[PDB]
């Protein structure tokens, strides 16, 4: 499971009842020795004032861990959803790269806010994180300039691209954010790559993320249905901006 809705808010707004809820959720998510619901009889503000020693004093068996758990929640700030762009830059898209860039550009510019964090990942014969997971506007702007300078060449090892999104969802994802993976590609895979891509996409859904596939050029509908979570999460680029704008506006509540 994942942080409950009440806990999706910044800790500073947490009620005393929220703090108790947080403790039980943590015990299950981290297999901790159960603690009394009255181990932290205070609100979020007060919890923020406690030292790590206070946590260890109140919970000798799990206080250090709970304290660190709280730090990670704080590190997400106001983020509510993380959006990962896994972009095909193979030779097949060398004459339609601007179509891919404009698609990322419009969605990025639309949803830049303290609630959103973006990552730009490109993949061909090798994968590269162009923009690490961030919600900072200046970083997002430079990331778009880097993205416009991609020279599409190579094979289509989409599993490598999805791996770079999975790793970030493990390290920085979860907690108060829902992760979405937008793979733009034509779905023309070779050899064992289809199995690798489906295996890598299986990791993504195990991390609680939803995989969307945006078909570029004459795209392989069947393949993208095996990468994405379902048939309804596979659409072409034309209208894909309006389609994704609705699903993101929806996940915003």
């Amino acid at each position: 499971i994942a942080l409950p809705a009440h806990l999706r808010l910044q800790p500073i707004y947490w009620s005393r009842d929220d703090v108790a809820q947080w403790l039980k959720w943590a015990e299950n998510e981290f297999s901790l020795r159960p603690i009394d619901s009255n181990t932290f009889e205070m609100n979020g503000k007060a919890l923020l004032l406690l030292t790590k020693e206070d946590f260890r004093y109140r919970s000798p068996h799990s206080g250090d861990e709970l304290y660190e758990l709280l730090q990670h929640i704080l590190a997400q700030a106001r983020t509510v959803f993380d959006l990962y762009f896994v972009l095909d830059k193979s030779g097949s898209v060398a004459n339609n790269w601007i179509e891919i860039y404009n698609f990322v550009q419009q969605l990025a510019e639309r949803f830049v806010s303290p609630e959103m964090r973006l990552s730009f990942i490109v993949f061909s014969s090798q994968a590269t994180i162009i923009l690490p997971l961030t919600g900072d506007r200046g970083k997002i702007s430079k990331g778009l300039e880097d993205l416009k300078r991609v020279s599409p060449v190579g094979e289509t090892y989409i599993h490598e691209g999805l791996k770079l999104a999975n790793e970030q969802i493990q390290k920085a994802g979860g907690l108060k954010t829902s992760s979405i993976i937008i793979a733009l590609t034509d779905g023309k895979l070779d050899g064992l790559v289809p199995s690798y891509a489906e295996k890598e996409a299986k990791i993504s859904r195990s991390l609680g993320a939803s995989v969307y596939a945006v078909g570029v050029l004459d795209f392989e509908q069947a393949q993208l249905e095996r990468i994405a979570d379902s048939k309804e999460q596979v659409f072409p680029v034309k209208g894909g901006f309006q389609a994704l704008k609705g699903i993101i506006n929806s996940i915003l509540a």
